């Protein structure tokens, strides 16, 4: 089967970005998401889903590479919720880092990105150890802005968080062609 590795952020220690309400924690919201990625894909009997944390755990991120590495992963997907500043900052990133990982950000983006409904901050590059260490196409997801009153909300909404999952689910479907 095709081997996917869903990587969420932070965790443990590292909580990521503290959202605005200063209430939710980034390490919280791509946990849910991974989660939910994971329940999706795994009714899909051509993939094999690996999670590089499945609870608060904390884990490096070389050690969140080499279990894509070692499993010889087909794609990486990495969940990451953003921050800025400025609490106007709003939208929704996905982050390549090698050509490679480009064709696959394109269509993880075309299904990822209508899903969260969010401003549309396109494709872009990003220098992460996770996308840059690893060797199978890689993307790094930035779902929205926790440091904004409204989208830090919305992120942690159940039904954003479905749909959302979905699409990145289907963007994973999609570039695998395991439909
Ligand atoms: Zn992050």
């Amino acid at each position: 089967m095709k081997v996917v590795v869903i990587d969420a952020g932070h965790g443990a220690k590292d909580s990521g970005a503290v959202g605005i309400s200063r209430k939710n924690y980034e390490k919280t919201f791509n946990l849910a998401m991974a989660l939910k990625v994971e329940s999706i894909l795994k009714q899909n009997p051509k993939l094999e889903v690996v999670l590089t944390r499945s609870d608060d755990t904390f884990l490096e991120l070389k050690q969140r590479v080499k279990v894509a590495e070692n499993l010889k992963a087909n794609v990486f997907v990495s969940i990451h919720a953003n921050s800025s500043g400025s609490s106007a900052s709003n939208g929704t990133e996905t982050y390549y880092q090698r050509s490679a990982s480009k064709a696959f950000a394109n269509v993880m983006h075309k299904y990822f990105a209508p899903a969260t409904g969010l401003t549309d901050r396109g494709i872009r590059y990003g220098n992460f150890h996770v996308i840059r260490e690893t060797t199978m196409p890689a993307v790094l997801l930035e779902v929205g802005y926790l440091s904004n009153a409204k989208e830090e909300a919305t992120l942690f909404d159940e039904d954003f968080q479905n749909r959302v999952a979905q699409g990145i689910a289907d963007g994973i479907t999609e570039y695998l062609d395991v439909k």
